[PDB]
């Protein structure tokens, strides 16, 4: 959703 922007 976050850890990335695509991601958790």
């Amino acid at each position: 959703x976050n850890x990335x922007s695509e991601x958790t």
